[PDB]
Formats: C-alpha cells, structure tokens, sequence
C-alpha cells in the first residue's frame, strides 16, 4: 500500500554495507510494510564487488526491494533519496597522516554534500557512519546549502548500545530492560557514556553500579569496545555497526520508545551550551521521522567536565577543517 | 512472548555464521515475538574470533537474544537444542582427495548427529549448510537413531532463491510474484531447477520463456551463481546463503505460503521414485515444524532426465559413504 522510498548507501561494497543491506532489504529498518529502492555507491575500484553485492540481493528474493541500482556517481546515487547513509569514506593507506586523511574526506563530504543538496529529497534524511563522522556530517551539512541542517546526522548509536550491553552484563539484567542511556559528544575516545540518568528496570542504573566501577571500568571498556572486537575477530565490527545504523535511522525515521530516549550526533543548538554547528551526540527521543533533544537532565561535575571536553575535541576538528577551507 | 527456544550454530566464527547470527537474534527467523537463546559452536582455532562474534552480538543490544553461549563442545552447544544449524564443514587442504573430503567431513557428522542425539530436544529441527550438504545430513542422521531422520534437512533454499530471482529478472516481474519455484536433488552441478509448475504472477513460467532460454540461459545460470559472486566479490556468497538458511528454517517452523511452496532437500521415502535414504530436494509445503513433499505432480521427460541424473549422483555419494563405513 505504501509507495517506495529511495535509499541511497555509500560504501556499499564495503564490510559495513555486507552486514547492512541485507536486513534493510529485509525491511528491518523503516518497517515491513515499506518498500525500499537501494541506489548504491561505490568506487571505481569497487564496482566490480559492489556488482558482487547486487547479486547476492537479488539472490535473497526480497519482497520489499522493489529497486537495486548500483553507481560510482553521488548525483545518480542521491536521486531523489529519502535515506542517506554515508558508510564510505577515506581508506587507511600506508604513509597518509591524519591530515592527509582529513583533505580526502573533505573532498568525499564536500562532494557528497553538494550532491545532496543538488539531487536528493529536500527532507532527506542522512546518517554519516564513515570517520571521523562527527566532523564528516559537519562537512556535508555545511556544503549542503539549501537543505535542513538538522537532517544531517552522525552515529553514536553503536557506543550507544554497547553502553546498553555493557550495563546489562554487570547488573545481570536483560538488555530489554535498560533505558535513558546516554553518549555524549563525539564518536571517539572522549565519548561519554552517561549513566547518571540510565535505569536498570526501572532503578537508577548508580543504585545498581557504584562510581569506581562507572569510572574505572565501565566508561574505559565501552570506549576500547571497538578494538576489543579487531583483537578477538582479527576483523572490524561490521555485523554490530550495520546494526547500529539501522536503529539509529530506524528510531529516527519510527519514533523512540514512550519514556525512553537515544544517542543521535546531531549539529548542536546551544543545548547544555555545547557550542552551536559542531555535531555532538546528545540524548533524542523521535517521533515523525524528526528528532527532539532531551534537555532538562541534570548534569552533574563529573558530567560536565567529560561533555566539555569531547566537545573541545570536536570544536579543533573543526578549527582544522576549517583551515583547510573546506568549511 | 512464547518461551525461549534455543538455536544451536556450528561453524559459527564463519562467513555465513557472521551474515546469519545477527539476523536470528533480531527475530527474523523464528518471528518477533520468540525468544532465542543462540548456543555457538567454533573450534579450537577459531573459538577467539567466535568470542568476538559474541561481543558483536551483545553489541547489537536484541531484545529477543535471552541468551548467548560459545563452545568448542558439540554436546555443549546442541544440549536442549530446538534448532541445530550444520554450516561448519571441512576445507580441502592444498592437495587432497574426494574419498579423503569425506573422511574429514564423514568424522565431523558423525559426531555432531551422535551429539544431537545425545543431548538436543528429540525434536529438534536441524538444517546442514556445510557442504556436501545433503550426503552431510545423511551421515548425520544415519548417526542420530533415535532421532526422526525427517527432522535431518540438507539446503538448497539458496539454488531455489537465485532460481527465482533469475525468473523474476527475465520476466521483467517483482520476484514476490514468482511462485512454486522448485530446484531438485543435490545441492551440487547436477541440482534441476523446475520451472514446468512455476508462475508468474498467477501464470505458468514456461509461457513467458521459452524452452531455448530455460535450458541455455537459466539453468547454467543458476548453477554458476556461486561462482559468479565469488568473482565479483573475491568472497563467497555468504550473505545470501545466511538469507536461504534463515528462510529454510523460518518456512519449516512456521510455515510456507498458502497455494505455494519451498525447496529442501530431505530423506526420501520414495517420493516421485527416487531412492529412500538418500537426502534429496523435493518441492514441500511445511506448516509447524512438519513438512510434506508436494507430490502427485506431473513430471515430463525434460524433468525426470535431470531428476535421475542428480538421483544418481546422491546415489554414488551414498555408496561412496557406505563403503567408507560411515553409514
Ligand atoms: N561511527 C561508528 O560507529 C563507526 C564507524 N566506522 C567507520 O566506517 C568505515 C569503515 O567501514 P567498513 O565497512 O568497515 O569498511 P571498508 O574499508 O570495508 O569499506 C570502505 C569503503 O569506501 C570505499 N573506499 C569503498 O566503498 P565501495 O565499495 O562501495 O566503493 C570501500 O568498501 C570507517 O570510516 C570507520 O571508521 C566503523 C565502525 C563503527
Ligand atoms: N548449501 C548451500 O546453499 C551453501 C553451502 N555452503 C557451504 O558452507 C560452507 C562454507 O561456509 P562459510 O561460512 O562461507 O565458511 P568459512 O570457511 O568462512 O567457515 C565455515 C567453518 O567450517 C570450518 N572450515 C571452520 O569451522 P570451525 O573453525 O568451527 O572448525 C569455519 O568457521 C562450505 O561447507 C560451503 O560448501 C556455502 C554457500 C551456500
């Protein structure tokens, strides 16, 4: 009954997107009942796998993929495009300094940006995955002119969730039962898991955990999660991001949970004076494919500090874009 | 919210384990609203990667995944198993030998069919991935007396996939409108797709295409898939083969849609002629847990010529088996 909606996914033919648009296809994202167009981008160098991809999605019989596209081409990619979610971004080459990194992707999100801008929906909904994914959103919004700022976001769901496991594990509860965590600011290693307003079933989750443990542990394992998964797997976690991803544009796009609310890096308003344009990570409820910062919440001390310094971080990323010229 | 089940994976530091665990703990296999406790099976070699497969999956924070548990154990992991998925097989070191590929596999089902046997619900449902699947399942339930041999399934829900969506792409149709696709026999070069009762949004298959397409085109096709996307990818098809596994248990368990069927290749009991014992693809209709093969159909020439050809190829397996002893 529902008409088609176009999503568009960048680095298809990468780790991420093998984990990634099968269950979107599978209709695990915006709903069974929605039907979806994958227009796919990839590289020349990638376009022979990302035919690869397109084959095994056909060979999965979807009923809901009522359109496959595969392109090199952001402009062809981004058509009409409800859903954005840019998983490409610069490779990891040997002798490339971090710099060096940074004026690749700015050519990535500048150019992917102004495609957007000039192609897709104009209500468009876009995830940045790709790192540094803070400061990438912030290059494609701010060469997105023309498009609402605020539907250009970055994913701190997977810290998010790993947050969620992390507390679940420790308190011997289900994961069902954990609510109203938080990560603050960027999705690197001055995130901020926030568990002074998290519940466990109900309770205060510090009534449960106590400080030292908070501090020493819990915030620690949850920021080296990600390479807890390289040394295990010899591999990075493709299979949780792709899943974190999808709720993060699924809540988006779906509404969040009576009572409960998610990470979303979104560009700051001034919310808990974190200063305005750069994308920080804050706690959102939504409802009608809009977000809504939670504000209120009492930041204590020790919050305090950890959010001014994840958005220092993120406040010199910028300095440094912006240097570059591409801001 | 119906009690927890629990699905035991073997090979589950896999390529298809990585595409495939992520799904079932999200409910797409058994419904939304059951429960799944996913008991894990790796080797010694590959038991740290599976503990990274582990951490994925509490990272994914599933509201149905009740429960999570790797081993090295076979009597471990399908203890009080309602489902046993059999994808871990044996490679093929540089060098080795058919008779010899047999030996390998010929130990691992012996053991994991006497393990099921031992210590998994009486009757739990098991799929065989690895390959050679079907002469795999064959050895397992040979050594798994006690157990229903019809609850021992090989499959090629995978070939079946892939011959509807080669269907669909050539009619120009939405794959959801293909019905009553079948592929018989082996999962192997000599499997038959059958499109002589297929339809085409409520239209028999061979009045859209012709017999020169059907014999030329789709059959090598189909065959060559697994080929193809190794080619494009540089990797196996195990997004896709995660998809059928997942389908092939989910139309099993639940059941298959009402005026259509699914393909699974199960211990014949001389249906259509061929040879009992041997575990062969029919054309079923499933509902519960309970499948029937949808016999009394009208098989020409055309079909029963390739019918027996892969009947016979089962056949050899079976002897080959018998004469090693494992039967
Ligand atoms: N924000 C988060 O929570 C996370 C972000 N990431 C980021 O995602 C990206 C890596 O993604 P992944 O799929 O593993 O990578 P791959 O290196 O496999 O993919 C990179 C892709 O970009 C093009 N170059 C190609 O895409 P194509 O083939 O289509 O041309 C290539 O496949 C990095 O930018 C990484 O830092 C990873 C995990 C979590
Ligand atoms: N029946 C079908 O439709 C299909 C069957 N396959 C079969 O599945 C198996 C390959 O599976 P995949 O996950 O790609 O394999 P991998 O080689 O990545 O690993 C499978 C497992 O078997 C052992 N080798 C190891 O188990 P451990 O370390 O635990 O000993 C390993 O983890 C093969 O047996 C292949 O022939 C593949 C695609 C479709």
């Amino acid at each position: 009954m529902k008409a088609p909606v176009r999503v568009a996914v960048t680095g298809a033919a990468g780790q991420i997107g093998y984990s990634l648009l099968f269950r979107i296809a599978a209709g695990e994202m915006l709903g069974k009942d929605q039907p979806v167009i994958l227009q796919l981008l990839g590289s020349e160098r990638s376009f022979q796998a990302l035919e690869g991809v397109v084959m095994e999605l056909e060979d999965c019989a979807f009923p809901l993929l009522a359109g496959l596209e595969a392109t090199d081409d952001p402009k062809v990619a981004f058509k009409d495009a409800d859903y954005a979610l840019l998983v490409g971004a610069a490779p990891r080459k040997a002798g490339m300094e971090r710099r060096d990194l940074l004026q690749v992707n700015g050519k990535i999100f500048t150019e992917q940006g102004r495609a957007l801008a000039e192609v897709a929906k104009k209500d468009v909904k876009v995830l940045v995955v790709g790192n540094p994914a803070n400061t990438n959103a912030l290059i494609a919004y701010k060469n997105a002119p023309g498009l609402n700022p605020r539907n250009f976001t970055a994913m701190t769901r997977l810290d998010h969730n790993r947050a969620k496991a992390q507390l679940a594990k420790k308190t011997g509860t289900g994961v069902d039962r954990i609510r109203r965590m938080t990560v603050w600011g960027n999705h690197s290693s001055t995130m901020f898991p926030d568990l002074f307003h998290a519940e466990v079933d109900g309770r205060p989750a510090l009534e449960l955990v106590d400080m030292e443990w908070y501090e020493k542990v819990f915030i620690p394992t949850v920021a080296q999660r990600g390479a807890a998964i390289i040394q295990a797997r010899g591999a990075s976690s493709a299979a949780s991001a792709a899943n974190a991803a999808i709720e993060h544009i699924r809540d988006w796009a779906l509404g969040t949970p009576e009572g409960d609310w998610v990470s979303m890096a979104v560009p700051s308003q001034g919310e808990y004076g974190i200063p305005e344009g750069i994308v920080y990570s804050f706690p959102v409820t939504a409802k009608d494919g809009a977000y809504r910062v939670v504000e209120g919440l009492e930041i204590n001390e020790f919050a305090r500090k950890r959010m001014e310094i994840t958005a220092q971080e993120l406040l010199d990323e910028m300095e440094q874009v912006k240097a570059l010229g591409l801001i």
